[PDB]
């Protein structure tokens, strides 16, 4: 009675804990003169539900197709039709019981064939740069070996094996293996040859890898530079030319170069350099930079930086984890554009390609091992495979590729051991191994807090509060009093910051302030670049992006995967404009009274030379004055009070008494760089003049009476209601107090800390604020002028079933011309529900108009939104959009497109124009209501309905970070009170 | 400026904290020989979305007729097109600040023109029985007044205003007022004239109200006559005769009848009586019988009863409060059909002519006022009008209008306060009144538990426990020693237990047993007597129920209202089949040598002379014989063995060991009753000779192994999952572990205790049981019996992200034409998920199969469903009933139609019988999957998607009553463990 199921000999395989087999030695990504054939294109492709259905049919060899369809490879292969894309965030698909698989594990067999010349004999390999999770290759039919680490490179020998002519590539990919539960990053689940295949030329008296070492000495100038070069893994002779420093070297000796022009984010200097043997020579980018820890801070060339940073997973809305080389260049110049200088690579190791780039256009790189394991963190931590013994060699090995692709670039700073694997032995070896290869590179980890085996403390979404006791060294201490003093003595940064979901971040600026004044802190990597939308198609043609469950998934959670910067095709944002400001790296302080402004050179290494200095003053009428002003350069974090032309100042005293004009001056490129044409703004400051209260109208025109209206000059009313029906021309169907706004992304995340823990939404939707209701008490005349009177309107605001309240008075006044309306709220009973304080999310009013608006204008901040904790991007000046462009495109729709600091505001409904003016309040305008925005799950259920949802605010809440980490700061909280605020209407053609 | 809001006059009155003005005396209803037109019929109707814009256009005259369309009253407009139901079950449907009423207040003008001829003059009245929620009258015109108290009778004179010929009768009726605040009871709102309206004519020398006094002397037999009756408010000359007696007395005055019939629920005994005026003479049914408390117990006629109650709320599917009388009739008839002897009338007086119904066929009645302030709790009580001195006379008056009404039923024994009002002086004023007007009904109110102004402890859904310690008087103390003592010598009633939501009751067994055994122990009123589903059509035709949400409501409370015995049409839920059996009146225990049986009179006053009693054995091959015993009559509380026919016990040892026969002695009415026709089944007793364990087919037939399939007798197999695929011809699509059901009413109730308040289903939902997982470990054969093989496959089941699971072993046999299925079920980790333990709805086994199931059949119990704690109704025998026939109706769809202690089954798919045999397991066959199931929110979205979902099951969960008092009971819940359990398979045909 034997055993009689079927495929257990690749489930076996699947299942193994070994790193893969038959792989050439890991070793470093080189630019050679050696030949070299891209197999990159369409090949063909089999899928199969599970490893016990999958054909044994011979297939490798490529004959007798059965059941194969064009496939182009590199892809993952979930965009491309077979099957469908998956995304959980910490919980695995699969059930957790390591290392085995499911039955339901979709293989995926690829074929290829391609011609070897005679340039690829004798000696030849082949080189994947990517398979998740488990390849088994074979070429012309006997196997080569597999491959274990999804963002890894792997190499194979085809010495014998490759002959001359024709050739058969067959390559067996598992979606799930023991791998997969070391690679549970949140993110879509994405199997596939992902990345470049490649059969390279290994010639005689060649070079297989290289060690690039180049040191800076602050002091000297010096650069330090050995270049080691091996074959076969042992040192050989070489010649190393750097012909602009004149230098020929023999490989494997450190000399010292008298002057060197230091390498930094800032001033990416990259020397060409070529390293030759007799059989083959490899090209380089050398980028002299020590990094060194001194002090509590971490220093490169001798200066503590600043880390203005993002977390950068690789995604693409229709290829996943294939990103083309242009759209990676667009977005780090797009980083760039907005004063970002570096990137942590979350998860693993991004495309080869990428480490160039970084040296090339200049960002701190942290390069971060394929390794997380956070779906054990639910179980209290057990079977986690970071402190498994059999596990070690699994994780050293992933550890080693990571390391020996990418230690040539002076980009990276930091290599990471992963992400979110806990604690355990296997970390520590994981540690120990880099430290002995590359010491010349600082180590990070967060998920060993006691940073027993790293050289920064690192810690993800901690608050403002416990970074700046963090920042002055004085944070709680650890048990052990040896790992305490370590810990004390390590730089500190954030590796993820700011959760980037939905309608937000809020509260960088106050993060941002720590950074300055605290030495001790790094900076930080806001969580994240992009959304991982994935496109989806209607039958009438319109696109929009995916979500967590939007593709059947059993298991997933939701929107968590958008909740970056930018989105996937990689449009900003509002937080990403905001960021921008926050880390701008000059400060401007223009001078109240105009004749100059404070320049604060932020930046480590460069000085001021490289931006030209620009003002204008900007009126009602348009631009007033202009021009650049001369700035001897200012040193790094130095500072100078720069003087702006006479003119300036004049024009200030000259504008009569209560005009507005706002005077803005911008840090721009005086000369194109790499990231940026001249005329590219970098930092800016402003100093306006506001325009003075505006007059409440006299109450000289009085109300006249009739059965079931009410007319106040331009306004009409409903006698029954006590609502206006009409201003002007323009109807009115609604009237009412607001408290609430449709939850964005942080409204659903729940409020850690008391015995309330409700998500804001909930609390909003147990306490009611969602369905108010409105009664009314009185409507009363009152004397005005000459004959004239005001309208009082009462009413109270409530919900069902609850007995709390506010008191709603309005008083109306007219001259015949502008409408002045007084609104006075005023608490009844106390604003408790389930035994905790209601909070609010606004104080404001909904005009519900008649009609469509074709285009909104004002004066206050913009162009973007603002909310009390962000809009630090929106400027002081006068802006105007069409309708659709006030709204913003997040993916579930939520409360946004809010423009706090409104000074006055003009609608324009077909050919008559609605002013609203008063006291600083925010502006909303939009095409349908609040309910139905609340209600929507993706961009196609907004409908407009015919109509104008006006939001006119005297308060707003904050929307903090509360999808993940810190709500809402204490100083944005909106907590019931008694409010009072004024307005003046028009309508004017 | 004077004050310009409209209505206010109109609001003024709905926010007035006064009774209604302008009426009679409240008084009697009285059957009366003077002249009466009742102006039922086909009305006038106008409504108004509010007061404010309620025309003010003389409409009262009924001339020059604007916007009034044709509406029948009695009615619920809602009901009728205009606007819609809506229900909430504690809250408000509008803002909580009394008395004031939301401006959203629906209107409805009534108005309707009648012919008052000669006989209606000089004096007479108009008589409204139902109007909710206010009602100001006119007549011709004039103002007669207003009504507060919805369910409560108002009468005014028309004398000098009705004028002889036609007559305009107006009445405007608003749904919200401040009386809404006291008639929050849990149902739909439904406004409109919903009872009588009459002119009844006032001859001179007239009776206007008489009080009925009907003493039993229980030592003597003799009855104690007084029949009051006044005009005017004063005592009035009267002769009232009772012939059956030969009894001409004067009204006032007390006399003793030498011998009467006693009056009970179980013999309700009324004599016909008359009391004459010169003028007028009203016709009576007069019950003998006194009520007291005595030793802590609830006695009628001197003898403690047992109420066998339910909670009748008024309502139509079709109709809302209008209950037409057939329908009346209808559900009395089912309920005494259904053991049932006791009726409270949640939360209100009931239609007028129930009272005489409930004297006729025999109920022990609560008779309810309309009060209930529930919506105030969840303020602390703030604002309630139960303990507001400004809402006393409004309270006092309707208590007063409740007894004054009823007053003459000897079916009334107690006095109800109202529900859920909370505790305060006006309920103490309700009780002091009623206690000086009505000395000989004991007063009931839940709401105090102090009990300070009742004579009755009642309480709702108090644990089995709680009771238990209630019944042997041991309960907590209250904190004031005199009240205390005053209330532990009180009986006790639950005046709502065993929630009746969705499938349930649990838990009825163990309350009855208390009920027995415990004297203080009143007994119960289930809550309750029928769901308050509403009907509504789709385009094709299907019927369906609506519940909370399904009519736009903002506020709603889901299907809470469907929580009853019986769905609206008043059609049987399987609660009402298990509370029939156990609140049987006679306990019948068949003796298991079949020799005779056990009876108990558990009846208070009645014999067994009106019960036949006839026994049967019935066998697989039908009935093998029967007849009927005689029974000398047993006494009340009395028992005696009654011998069944020597006949019998020989045929009982004439069975082959192993063959299966049912013995069943049932106690029908020998005589056709008032509520039912002879050959009516009340009591049944059951001993089944049980049919001996299956053999397990030797294992003579080999595994012939194939490359894609395995094949052991009838059954074929896929090699890749180890699941069958075909049993003889019927095919398999998926065989596996099941632990979940689609979550009942009750499971999603809160499971208050301990620090897992979660419902059980998002207990489950969080732990992954409904999204089960299977892998498989091996296949292997292994020796049996003559050349012949067993096939062993082992799997383990868990969810995704989850480490804990269980291990199943499936073992096959067959000797070619019976299957044999061993499965072993092994607990892998500890279940355990968010700290709490995980439980399981069951342990089964679900085949999908590819053929539809046209009937089912078996051996167990039936016909209807059974779980753990329930099916009490379903006895032993042998059943069929088509697919669609195993199904239960709930509005909601949701887990049903189990088949508990199955001993042997039959599907019959097409042309084939799949048998299944074995030890008792649970039946359950659908059309659709248990995702579906659980997906759906009304009945139309179920689908058959052509395949059959057998589920059989070695262990069940209870069902307990969650939803709202107890969860499942210890004994009856299922915690993780280890399980085996063997079956048999045949396909015959």
């Amino acid at each position: 009675g034997r055993s009689l199921e079927l495929g257990a000999a690749d489930i076996q395989d699947l299942e193994s804990f070994e790193a893969g087999r038959g792989a050439l030695p890991a070793r470093a990504y080189l630019q050679s003169d050696a030949p070299r054939l891209s197999l990159n294109g369409e090949w063909q492709f089999r899928l199969s539900p599970g490893s016990r259905v999958a054909p044994d049919d011979g297939w490798q060899l490529g004959e007798a197709l059965n059941g194969f369809e064009s496939l182009p490879v590199p892809s993952s292969w979930p965009m491309h039709g077979h099957g469908a894309p998956a995304y959980t965030n910490v919980q695995f698909p699969f059930a957790v019981e390591p290392p085995h698989v499911p039955e339901a594990n979709p293989i995926g067999d690829h074929l290829v064939v391609f011609e070897a010349g005679p340039e690829f004999f004798p000696h030849a390999l082949l080189r994947f740069d990517g398979i998740e999770s488990a390849g088994t290759v074979w070429l012309n039919g006997v196997e080569l070996g597999t491959t274990r680490g999804s963002r890894l490179a792997h190499e194979f020998d085809v010495s014998g094996i490759l002959e001359q002519g024709e050739n058969t590539l067959a390559v067996r990919v598992a979606q799930f293996s023991a791998a997969s539960y070391v690679e549970d990053q949140a993110m879509w689940w994405l199997p596939g040859i992902f990345r470049d295949v490649t059969l390279q030329a290994r010639p005689a008296a060649g070079i297989d890898d290289v060690f690039v070492h180049a040191g800076y000495d602050h002091i000297t100038g010096e650069g330090i530079l050995k270049v080691e070069a091996s074959r076969g893994g042992q040192a050989i002779d070489a010649v190393v030319r750097v012909p602009e420093l004149a230098l020929e070297l023999a490989a494997g000796t450190e000399v010292r170069v008298p002057a060197v022009e230091p390498w930094s984010a800032e001033v990416p200097k990259l020397y060409e350099a070529a390293v030759s043997a007799a059989g083959e020579s490899v090209a380089l980018q050398i980028g002299f930079r020590s990094i060194a820890i001194e002090d509590a801070q971490f220093k490169v060339n001798g200066r503590r930086i600043l880390l203005r940073g993002v977390n950068r997973h690789e995604h693409h809305p229709r290829l996943g984890r294939v990103v083309p080389r242009d759209v990676v260049e667009a977005e780090l110049r797009l980083m760039k554009q907005h004063n970002i200088n570096a990137i942590r690579t979350s998860h693993y190791p991004p495309h080869p390609q990428f480490l160039a780039l970084a040296d090339q256009l200049g960002f701190y790189v942290v390069l971060e091992c394929d390794l997380e394991t956070h779906g054990f963190e639910s179980a209290g931590w057990a079977q986690n495979p970071s402190d498994d013994p059999q596990w070690e060699d699994a994780l050293v090995d992933r550890m080693r590729r990571t390391v020996e692709r990418d230690k040539n670039h002076a980009s990276v700073v930091m290599w990471s051991l992963g992400n979110e694997a806990g604690t355990g032995r296997n970390l520590a070896a994981m540690s120990r191994w880099t430290k002995d290869r590359d010491p010349s590179r600082p180590i990070h980890y967060e998920g060993d807090w006691s940073s027993e085996h790293v050289d920064v403390y690192s810690r993800m979404y901690a608050s403002q509060a416990e970074t700046a006791l963090i920042g002055q060294g004085i944070e709680p201490a650890l048990n052990d009093a040896a790992l305490d003093a370590r810990r004390r003595a390590m730089p500190f940064v954030l590796c993820e910051y700011v959760h980037a979901m939905g309608n937000g971040p809020g509260g960088m600026s106050e993060y941002q302030a720590l950074f300055e004044k605290y030495p001790r802190l790094m900076g930080g990597f806001v969580w994240e670049w992009l959304e991982h939308g994935i496109t989806v198609s209607t039958a009438d043609g319109v696109d929009h992006y995916g979500y967590g469950g939007d593709f059947g998934e059993e298991v997933h959670d939701g929107n968590f995967v958008t909740d970056g910067l930018v989105d996937a095709d990689r449009r900003p944002r509002p937080g990403l404009l905001d960021f921008k400001k926050v880390i701008e790296p000059l400060r401007i302080d223009v001078a109240r009274d105009w004749t100059g402004f404070t320049l604060r050179n932020g930046q480590d290494f460069a000085d001021t030379s490289a931006f030209s200095f620009r003002y204008e003053v900007e009126a009602d009428g348009g631009a007033l004055d202009g021009g650049t002003v001369d700035v001897a350069p200012v040193a790094p974090q130095s500072e100078t009070v720069v003087e702006l032309p006479g003119s300036v100042a004049a024009l200030a005293a000259g504008l009569s008494d209560g005009r507005p004009a706002v005077l803005t001056v911008r840090a721009v490129l005086g000369a194109d760089s790499a990231w940026a044409d001249a005329g590219h703004e970098v930092a800016w400051g402003q100093s306006v003049r506001e325009p003075g209260a505006p007059v409440p109208p006299a109450p000289v025109e009085p109300v006249q009476v009739q059965d079931s209206e009410l007319t106040l000059g331009p306004v009409v009313f409903s006698r029954a209601t006590g609502m206006p029906t009409s201003i002007g021309g323009v109807p009115v169907e609604k009237l009412g107090l607001t408290l609430w706004w449709a939850p964005t992304d942080n409204d659903l995340g729940r409020e850690w800390g008391g015995a309330d823990e409700r998500p804001l939404a909930t609390q909003w939707k147990d306490a009611g604020l969602n369905r108010l209701h409105t009664r009314l008490l009185g409507i009363s005349a009152n004397p005005g002028q000459d004959g004239g009177e005001t309208l009082t309107v009462r009413t109270r605001v409530s919900a069902a079933d609850k007995q709390y309240g506010v008191l709603v008075d309005y008083t109306w006044s007219t001259d015949g011309e502008t409408v002045g309306l007084r609104t006075q709220v005023r608490r009844d009973g106390t604003w408790v529900n389930r035994g905790f304080e209601v909070e609010w999310a606004r104080i404001g009013l909904e005009f519900v108009l008649g009609e469509e608006t074709e285009l909104v204008s004002w004066f206050g901040q913009g162009p973007h939104q603002s909310y009390p904790d962000t809009g630090q991007g929106a400027r002081a000046g006068w802006f105007s959009l069409p309708l659709a462009k006030m709204d913003v495109e997040y993916v579930r729709p939520q409360e946004c497109g809010a423009r706090s600091g409104s000074r006055s505001a003009a609608l324009q409904l077909g050919g008559r124009t609605l002013e609203i003016c008063g006291d600083p309040f925010a502006l909303t305008v939009r095409p349908y209501s609040q309910d139905v925005l609340d209600a929507a799950a993706h961009r196609p259920d907004l409908k407009a309905d015919g109509r104008t949802y006006l939001y006119v605010d005297h308060a707003l809440r904050g929307v903090g970070t509360a999808a993940c980490g810190p709500g809402v700061l204490e100083q944005y909280r909106l907590k019931p009170r008694d409010a009072d605020f004024i307005l003046t209407l028009k309508v004017r053609s």
